[PDB]
């Protein structure tokens, strides 16, 4: 759905606590495995030293002549040990059939915790790249001193807890695979998964639990002796610039929840391992809350209030504009606020504005996200030949207000912009329309003035402008130096009340990271990886869709000779309206826009030739309302 | 001390605690029936007047399966010195124990109070200058 | 059990770092005492 | 991985290396006088033409005495296994292991001269900065 | 044997550490490859 | 062994209280980022 809604550590731990209520669920019987396995080879040893004896029995009974009264004496005697071996023969099949009836359900109970906690561990793959953008562009040959005191207490606790979760997925996952491609070599399979989880779950000194319990101790800081790892590591990140995505807030944040769900993966692995073995069923439910619980209340009541939710462009790049006028309106409709921007260069610089309605205590709805495309950015930041003065101010608004309507006018190499927020009732989520404040430059005098000096281009901002959620805004502003030619767009979020109304107390969270993906483009399965693809259609087998043939590893289409492949995208094509085609391709490819009816190619490449994948984006205009044109490809 | 010489005075002659492997429902008519079973092969060779060869091969069997009989009495010899003579002496010393440890941190509540107030004091107003007065050497040791 | 990770081992540890038996002495004691005479604190009882 | 294959084929079929207790000389001694004892007393029971009760004392005592005969035959038995059938099979896997791990870390002896130069070098002439191009993170797991 | 300590929970923290799974992403790889080739070091062979 | 082994470490006493003095006297407050290398790696191997 392009959107990558985040639940929250409520919801990931809400996601936990029905994990366990799944695994509770499997009912394995009385015993514990291991007792299971040795009441079974006691069996098997008495059952085989018991079927020696009776035949040994038989074949002295059957060989003599053995009288009457005798042979009927071991007759008896023979009848009755038999009877004690078929007990001992029953049991041990009742025995057989346990296990053969509680490895199954073991093995499905694997399979669903592993595909549940996949399916809640790609809530935080965000949260990971975002950590380790932080830890490369932390500045670690000065920050060395406090680096090694938040990682020093931490890091055995965190290298046995990511070794077991890593472990437990790869037994899981290896244990799966096998099943897919009886007891016995169920057992076999299995073997080193009940080793792991007989170390995990081992009830002794520096346990797994002993490590899981010494983590949060850590993080808190209950011992007088150590120092909270949270706050320390907030200290590290906040303290000098790092030049990220998001603010302080969201990066303390971000580091918050990587470090919760470690430790919610944690308990649902020794749970797991806990039911795995057949061990008596203890909820972790409350330990886990009260853990996630005392870091939260850690961050929110010591961090926090001290962050600063500010933040600017990840990084910049050196270009050369233009000149002449240009008009840039980020204006959101009526009832709707902006919550972030993103400059991309890779072919044409493009500014995508996000526009949304809000939900109550700043929180951005993902039903109504939307984007504004504007192209050509950079002619409007930087000039080509001549001196570009900026009119600089920080439009900061009254907490209360989102802004709603940023405008930017370069007119004569002077660029002013004006900005506009409406009043926002937090309590009802409503955005006034009447209630408004205007932040202009329009009519300031003083000004910063930038000569281009050919090749010295002006370094344009370039990256994810936006929290590391996105939120709505109150403050925003372009600061230029004058000294190194470096424009910033500076804005100030909403995170921190959303954090404290909706997921620091724990309740309904509804984070939404900034796309990485064009969420406004027409071209349904714009990039090939969703199976059964209804838009794109072959003519025939001549084109096809090759799974590595693309960037990394996307099923691009693979074009060979007459076939192509079309889609039909007249639908959602506005007449009269400019639009932005970018394609990455290889070789020498061809795309068209055919009209069905009549076919006339309205926008056509024809050329191009590149050994490698290269990125190529043109404009294109729809005039005569067409309501029906496919591209082909 | 006093509760260490109470744990001294728990007996446990010449004892150590094995594994209770919850077989004595089973095993215990195992061994009623092999026993019963022994018994009269034992009466049947006793009562002579059998060819040699015969004889010698019901006394190797009865050998054998008397064999099998004592190591199922052994294993429910140890399940009821654990279950019997043990454990309830080891539960007693763990009451004993629980309940003067009880009584003697009984002591130790209000200074723990004091300790987890002036941990939240601590944590609530400080800066940089607490790592200078935090001790990491000391962090596994309190823990465990 | 008795091994390089012990518990007895731990607790020998423990002592000797509250005491000072380091290899500069860093008393674990001495440092929490400063620690806990700072004037920020403001708890019933005095300093000892 | 061609090692790593070596290693799979070695049978060691149902076998676990246990304690080689060095007691063969004098277990397998009373093991066969015990032998000639336990035999001696079946056949003079299996004569028959004796009391009742006097045979059911003989057999209750011959089959103790085989009971310790038996204990005795087991370590004997594991024993021999141990030093006959895994013993034997192990140490030529360890010497096949270790030619070829002696032969793949012939390949491995220049770059570690190498390695050796570079500490030699960077241990000479370096001050505090070499600090901050340090990992303290690694060394217990490298150590080990 | 498997535990908390085993051998086989080294092996794995040493690569982690390795290729940079740590808290905070320090490669152990990199950081001796920027000691490596640091100019004081006048031996035979190229930093590479 | 007790025996010569007192005798033997009767020679270092002098010198354990040299090392004492020069921790007692040393300036731990701005110097904890040295005394956490020297004793950051050294320390288990120093408790065992």
């Amino acid at each position: 759905s392009f959107i990558d809604v985040f639940n929250g550590i409520y919801g990931f731990a809400t996601g936990i606590q029905d994990i366990f209520n799944m695994i509770f669920g499997t009912d394995t019987g009385d015993l514990t495995l291991e007792e299971v396995l040795k009441n079974q080879e006691l069996l098997y040893d008495i059952s085989g030293k018991l079927e020696g004896i009776s035949g040994d029995l038989s074949e002295i009974i059957a060989q003599g002549n053995l009288n009457t009264e005798l042979a009927k004496e071991l007759l008896k005697i023979a009848n009755e040990q038999n009877n004690v071996l078929t007990d001992v023969n029953n049991k041990l099949n009742a025995i057989n059939s346990m296990l053969h009836i509680y490895l199954p359900k073991i093995t499905n109970m694997l399979s669903d915790v592993m595909k549940q906690n996949y399916a809640l561990s790609l809530q935080i793959e965000y949260l990971s790249k975002q950590l380790q953008e932080i830890s490369d562009k932390l500045d670690v040959i000065n920050l060395n001193v406090l680096i090694n005191c938040t990682c020093t207490e931490i890091t055995p606790a965190y290298q046995r807890i990511k070794y077991v979760n890593e472990k437990f997925d790869e037994l899981t996952l290896a244990t799966e695979k096998t099943l897919r491609a009886i007891a016995n070599d169920t057992l076999e399979n299995l073997t080193e998964l009940t080793e792991l989880a007989k170390s995990v779950t081992k009830n002794d000194m520096d346990s797994f639990e002993f490590y899981l319990h010494t983590f949060h101790d850590v993080l808190i800081g209950n011992n007088l002796f150590g120092r909270s790892a949270l706050k320390t590591a907030a200290e590290l990140i906040t303290k000098d610039e790092i030049k990220t995505s998001g603010s302080e807030i969201g990066k303390v944040y971000s580091f918050l929840i990587v470090l919760t769900c470690l430790q919610a993966k944690a308990f649902l692995t020794l749970t797991a391992c806990r039911k795995l073995l057949g061990l008596s069923d203890i909820d972790y439910t409350n330990i886990l809350n009260q853990h996630l619980n005392d870091e939260k209340n850690v961050f929110r009541d010591n961090i926090l209030p001290t962050l600063s939710n500010k933040f600017s462009n990840p990084n910049y790049v050196k270009t050369i504009g233009s000149d002449n006028y240009a008009k840039v309106i980020l204006e959101a409709e009526p009832g709707y606020a902006l919550v972030g921007f993103e400059i991309i260069n890779d072919r044409i610089p493009v500014l995508k504005a996000y526009k949304a309605k809000l939900k109550q205590n700043y929180q951005v709805d993902h039903q109504s996200l939307s984007e504004i495309v504007y192209l050509d950015i950079d002619k409007l930041f930087c000039p080509k030949n001549s001196e570009q003065k900026y009119y600089t101010k920080s439009l900061t608004f009254p907490d209360g207000y989102v802004i709603t309507k940023i405008t930017f006018e370069k007119k004569l190499n002077n660029l002013r912009y004006e900005a506009t927020a409406n009043f926002y009732d937090p309590s009802t989520g409503d955005i006034d329309l009447n209630e408004k404040q205007v932040e202009s430059t329009f009519l300031q005098a003083d000004y910063i003035s930038i000569n281009v000096s050919d090749d010295d281009g002006v370094y344009m901002p370039l990256g994810v402008i936006s929290e590391t959620f996105l939120s709505p805004i109150n403050s925003f502003e372009l600061e230029v130096d004058e000294k190194s030619k470096i424009l910033t767009l500076t804005c100030k979020s909403y995170l921190r009340e959303y954090l404290l109304e909706s997921d620091l107390i724990n309740k309904e969270t509804s984070l939404i990271a900034p796309p990485n993906v064009f969420i406004s483009n027409i071209v349904e399965n714009w990039n090939i990886e969703a199976d059964n693809l209804e838009p794109w259609v072959a003519n025939n087998k001549n084109a096809y869709v090759d799974s590595t043939g693309g960037i990394e590893g996307s099923k691009a289409l693979f074009t060979q000779g007459d076939g192509e492949f079309s889609q039909f995208i007249g639908d959602k094509l506005k007449p009269n309206t400019d639009y932005i085609i970018q394609y990455t391709v290889k070789g020498k490819p061809a795309i068209y826009l055919k009209n069905k009816n009549t076919g006339y190619t309205m926008y056509e490449d024809t050329n191009g030739s590149s050994e490698e994948f290269q990125t190529i984006a043109v404009n294109y205009t729809s005039e005569t309302d067409p309501s029906q044109t496919h591209l082909v490809f």
